[PDB]
């Protein structure tokens, strides 16, 4: 209903990355509802407009399955609701509570784009029979709509929560999705809380967790830093599944598993966090499969987990001896001026992939 | 009469070159190497193989060194390599005609093979002595520029399968009356103890370190076994080139350590660990040297990359990990900035998974030098 226009025009600009610090300042008193306002309803657009160009390029038997068609008709219909907005007055305090409003219905149409996309993929696999585990075109688009889409649900995410107007906002202290105080340690402990429950349940044994922290220009202090700490949880909570999983499975006895060993080290530069366990390790070739969306979990708790280390410049790396063990390291930015998002971008050299 | 490889000279080399660089190089098997020494017989199909063989791999690199930028093919280090490469090629193309019956062919073949490696005993200090060169006189990063980034990478491992292929003939046929090592296949361990290497190459590098520091770490080695637990853990492999790998990784772990403990006698010590499983044989050194922050982590990786004691000369890094790669290993490093380094070489547990990793000159290389 006028789409293909404006996909056509938005496509052409580049994603703008903003850094943590940028994101603290659109929440603050150094900025307003209008300023946000006016950045998103052109950001979003271009934005939407750059993976929308992409999903076009996925070959026509992935593109025809149902669930990939239901994906690209919430993209045209989030992008057709954006454009509602594109001459309205941001003077109107009218305009920013529908712009919040009209948010909150992109966000929850979009609930659910993660399972659905990858039921479209399932769907092109039980239908022609290609393994998409082997598949390169779906692997390198999957890792960029997948990014895309965290660096979609970031912005709605920060504006909703900031200009809510939220009764009884959930963690007060944070500046919408981040906190400018995270204690990494108590993310690290929540998420091995939560795959402890999982493990106890379904193997009546779960490894202990030992957590040690080196913070090298202060040694006694707890360390703390600017990040959004649910990207966090999703990293870790993924991490200790895989590390109890590969524990248990590898020990004849649940007497006496071996603990998992995570280690905090915060740098001039880096943040880290290696997971280290004794579950038996996996073979060097293999472990690109371990990355792969749908390999032999729903398919993506890995892959996706590394694409939010991804997403603020950081990494996520495995690295495990075979015999022995695994050692997985999440690497973030130790400064929010350093934390930029990184973003795929419709261009020549992405267009070459497909 | 005049056909192209008779009468070999050095004003023919281009037609020489162009001629046995349209061939690939055939990549052998740890396993086939063991198997070319079970029997001096085998000395006539080594000498077959290698007269042909040789003059492959090195036309096919001499193409490459000819697709450098002007202004680094011109430096007097690396005309000097391309010399020697020359002088070589026309050494063994004297024996294309030469009949392998003839007992006097090959032990002729084996001094001509000998004399190639005194000649290329310098060949990786040269060739980065002539990048450096080109840094000097024009003030280009060479850490920065692709072209040489890939160039060596390839040039380094042409390097290491011409020298293996020289040391597996020279040292099984050469006949030593009472050789070194007298349970090797040429420059193969088929019983590689591997953590005898990694103490041989800890003394070496804590040798060094002592000479330059007050103090150095010590080592601790512990071994997972993990289908035979009480197995001491043995592989097939080159145990040099083990070594260069293990010399380099203490190197760097000993010079991390003492630069973050700058007045200690008392240092954190460097501890290994070699995992054997179905697949892969791991060896896993891990230090308290205060880390690299991972941006900085593929810088480490580049040719001539600097931060005289345990300082670096632009290329062991990088060449550890091409010993690791030429029979499909690897050498991977995760550091945690404030804390240490972790340095892993992977290598295949099985001799038939371990293949020579050889470049190849075809369109696709030749594309890399275009601008
Ligand atoms: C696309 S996904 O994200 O949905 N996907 C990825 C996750 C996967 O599950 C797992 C879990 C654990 C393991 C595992 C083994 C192990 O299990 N070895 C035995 C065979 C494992 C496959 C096997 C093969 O594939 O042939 C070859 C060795 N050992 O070490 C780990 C390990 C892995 C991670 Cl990632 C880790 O963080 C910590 C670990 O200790 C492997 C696989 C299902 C789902
Ligand atoms: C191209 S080469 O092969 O010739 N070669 C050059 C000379 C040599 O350099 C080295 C050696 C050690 C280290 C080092 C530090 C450290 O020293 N940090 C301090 C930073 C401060 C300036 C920083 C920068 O900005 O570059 C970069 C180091 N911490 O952990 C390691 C480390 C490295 C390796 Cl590879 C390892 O195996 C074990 C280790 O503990 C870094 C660099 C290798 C590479």
């Amino acid at each position: 209903a006028g789409a293909p226009k404006y996909i056509e025009h938005f496509s052409k600009f580049s994603p703008s990355p903003l850094s943590m610090k940028q994101f603290l300042d659109f929440g603050s008193s150094n900025a307003c509802e209008k300023t946000s306002f006016t950045f998103l309803r052109q950001e979003l657009p271009v934005r939407l407009a750059n993976i929308m160009k992409e999903i076009n390029l996925l070959p026509d038997r992935v593109l025809s399955t149902p669930s990939v068609q239901l994906v690209q008709s919430w993209y045209v219909q989030s992008l057709l609701d954006i454009m509602e907005f594109l001459d309205k007055d941001p003077e109107d305090h009218r305009t920013l509570s529908q712009f919040t409003d009209a948010l909150v219905t992109i966000r929850n149409r979009h609930n659910d784009v993660v399972p659905t996309m990858a039921q479209g993929v399932l769907e092109y696999k039980d239908t022609y029979g290609d393994d998409p585990v082997s598949n390169q075109n779906i692997q390198y688009f999957l890792d960029r709509f997948y990014l895309s889409r965290i660096s979609i649900r970031m912005l709605i995410n920060q504006h909703t929560l900031i200009f809510d107007g939220s009764t009884n906002p959930a963690h007060p202290k944070h500046i919408g999705s981040i906190d400018p105080n995270c204690n990494v340690s108590e993310v690290v402990k929540d998420a091995y809380d939560m795959a402890k429950l999982l493990c106890d349940k379904y193997y009546m044994a779960s490894p202990d967790l030992e957590i040690q922290e080196i913070n090298a220009a202060n040694s006694k202090q707890p360390i703390h830093m600017v990040y959004v700490p649910s990207h966090l949880y999703h990293m870790l909570f993924e991490l200790f599944k895989n590390a109890m999983r590969a524990t248990v499975e590898s020990h004849e006895s649940s007497l006496i598993l071996p603990p998992i060993k995570v280690m905090v080290a915060l740098g001039e530069e880096d943040l880290s966090i290696k997971m280290s366990d004794r579950g038996g390790g996996v073979p060097l070739r293999k472990i690109e499969r371990l990355f792969s969306y749908m390999y032999s979990g729903f398919g993506y708790g890995l892959p996706i987990s590394r694409l939010y280390a991804k997403y603020f410049q950081g990494d996520l790396q495995l690295f495990s001896m075979e015999g022995f063990g695994t050692d997985a390291v999440i690497y973030l930015k130790a400064l929010s001026t350093d934390s930029v998002e990184r973003l795929p971008v419709y261009n020549k050299s992405a267009w070459r992939h497909y």
